[PDB]
């Protein structure tokens, strides 16, 4: 059980298991993936008082890939609450990361926070705008807003 | 017809939150713990977002609402033994109603299947400290510490 791991086994265990998440990933294998980056993420529960600098340098790299990752996955199964709660959890370790802000703002836009999803894909648009799956992104936003307030 | 969030005003968010929330429970009741799950996760989907409301009312309601919905779900992640979303819907209580008994309980319970003993012991003693008679608090801390001695050699 966890009780058998050191910190360091942890911060390595949770390295491996995120890269069979994306090996998963990559296969199209979703489900799976999903599995496997909440697995690795699992050994960070109650770390919240770790002090060593690379053991949280090495925690947090692993936090932001395994959270983007699950908020994509979440996203692809049109899962947008479980989405939202990972894109967020990017941005509360690494603010204005623009993939977390992108990934944030579709969910956000498809379950129907319009307003919050505009203010993400503005700012990740602002952050990388020579991107067009933003753009895309940003006018289906822009035009369901404009449909709901005429409605 | 509601075909998004953007269709809720605040207190329809809390009625419908309060309503699914009783859905799940008529679920659990029916051992339905699968589907118990889904209800209690959707009626807390009505709060994404709401960290900024101030109608003193509506906060008071989804308190309430999140406290059932989360305790309910460490409830049914003990069940289908799956630790980790225990500790987190556990902790979600504990971070909103501080040393609730039910919610030490459950985080106690979870903590120790996982394999945090230690976390465990903590959690199970101070449950037990706030409710000394409780015989499902004792059983487990006495498990708890059953565990920790044997994992300790």
């Amino acid at each position: 059980s966890i009780y058998d791991y050191t910190d360091e086994e942890k911060v390595q265990s949770a390295f491996d298991i995120k890269e069979e998440g994306n090996e998963f990933f990559k296969k199209n294998e979703i489900n799976e993936a999903i599995v496997k980056y909440k697995e690795a993420l699992d050994f960070f529960i109650h770390t919240e008082e770790w002090d060593d600098q690379i053991l949280l340098d090495k925690k947090k790299n692993i936090e932001i890939s395994c959270n983007l990752n699950l908020a994509t996955c979440y996203n692809k199964n049109k899962d947008y609450p479980k989405a939202i709660d990972h894109a967020s959890k990017v941005l509360k370790i690494d603010k204005n990361n623009v993939k977390a802000l992108y990934k944030l703002g579709v969910a956000n836009m498809y379950f129907g926070f319009l307003e919050e999803a505009k203010e993400n894909l503005y700012k990740a648009a602002s952050l990388n705008p020579n991107n067009l799956d933003i753009r895309n992104s940003y006018e289906l936003c822009v035009n369901k807003l404009k449909e709901a307030r005429k409605k």
